[PDB]
């Protein structure tokens, strides 16, 4: 007899990843700047690292699309669902898909593409949701302006529970 395969952590801590298509809303520096950032909030507290592929095959391919968008789990249009992400494995693993009925921003105004992408890399990597409000994972969405950025303790310890 045999279970289905999968699912826990990358097997790899060297990860690639692929902007498949961009947004209107930002520029590609911007886009680019948002989830450079975003990934660089997990390796700041994993041995993880991350290497952008700009063709091809990745393991974690990022895109931005409206709908039903090739999945079947559709996007909904402006507001509701701004995006969601699979956990680590074969074909779809990692991928993190985009709504791109939202404005997307690099300012406190709309939603943030750093920050939603933030947490949407959290379940690349294995983090399903959290319950804890102040939790990155969780989900839902109150990012404000100012200042820095600090990854929550909750975040903290269920990333490095998987990677160390
Ligand atoms: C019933 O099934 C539907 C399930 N549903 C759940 C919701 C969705 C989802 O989660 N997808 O994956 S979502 O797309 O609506 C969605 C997507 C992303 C979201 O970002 C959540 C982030 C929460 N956060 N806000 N601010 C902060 C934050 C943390 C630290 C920080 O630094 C600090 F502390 F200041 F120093 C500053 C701010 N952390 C929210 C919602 C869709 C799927
Ligand atoms: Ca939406
Ligand atoms: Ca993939
Ligand atoms: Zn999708
Ligand atoms: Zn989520």
């Amino acid at each position: 007899a045999n279970v289905f395969p999968r699912t826990l952590k990358w097997s790899k801590m060297n990860l690639t990843y692929r902007i498949v298509n961009y947004t209107p809303d930002m520029t590609h520096s911007e886009v680019e700047k948002a989830f450079k950032k975003a990934f660089k909030v997990w390796s700041d507290v994993t041995p993880l690292n991350f290497t952008r592929l700009h063709d091809g095959i990745a393991d974690i391919m990022i895109s931005f699309g409206i709908k039903e968008h090739g999945d079947f789990y559709p996007f909904d249009g402006p507001s509701g669902l701004l995006a969601h992400a699979f956990p680590p494995g074969p074909n779809y693993g990692g991928d993190a898909h985009f709504d791109d009925d939202e404005t997307w921003t690099s300012s406190s105004k709309g939603y943030n593409l750093f920050l939603v992408a933030a947490h949407e890399f959290g379940h690349s990597l294995g983090l399903d949701h959290s319950k804890d409000p102040g939790a990155l994972m969780f989900p839902i969405y109150t990012y404000t302006g100012k200042s820095h950025f600090m990854l929550p303790d909750d975040d903290v310890q269920g990333i490095q529970s998987l990677y160390g």
